[PDB]
């Protein structure tokens, strides 16, 4: 599924990711929109053999399983295919725990290049929430 931002922005807000750990829901919007253009099936296939996965690239080494990642540490216990679901479930709960790990936002570089000191709330204006 591609979603739209508004659409989006009411799923992660549903999920409970505005404000979460202090981060407002234009970010998680903004940073969906850098990492995958919204597609829930994005994939980028890592020369290093990991393999960044769904609507917000969580990647398979520290954060989810796929089986062919050396160093698999599957801390948010699934495997990478629930990220790549068109629900959002799976994907909203990894992003909880790599950020309640102590990762800030900083652990999604699109966020980091594309979103860190913008106006993010342009990601969520005029949505109904």
């Amino acid at each position: 599924k591609v979603f739209g931002r508004c659409e989006l922005a009411a799923a992660m807000k549903r999920h409970g990711l505005d404000n979460y750990r202090g981060y407002s829901l234009g970010n998680w919007v903004c940073a969906a929109k850098f990492e995958s253009n919204f597609n829930t099936q994005a994939t980028n296939r890592n020369t290093d053999g990991s393999t960044d996965y769904g609507i917000l690239q969580i990647n398979s080494r520290w954060w989810c399983n796929d089986g062919r990642t050396p160093g698999s540490r599957n801390l948010c216990n699934i495997p990478c295919s629930a990220l790549l679901s068109s629900d959002i479930t799976a994907s909203v709960n990894c992003a909880k725990k790599i950020v309640s790990d102590g990762n800030g936002m900083n652990a999604w570089v699109a966020w980091r290049n594309r979103c860190k000191g913008t106006d993010v709330q342009a990601w969520i204006r005029g949505c109904r929430l």
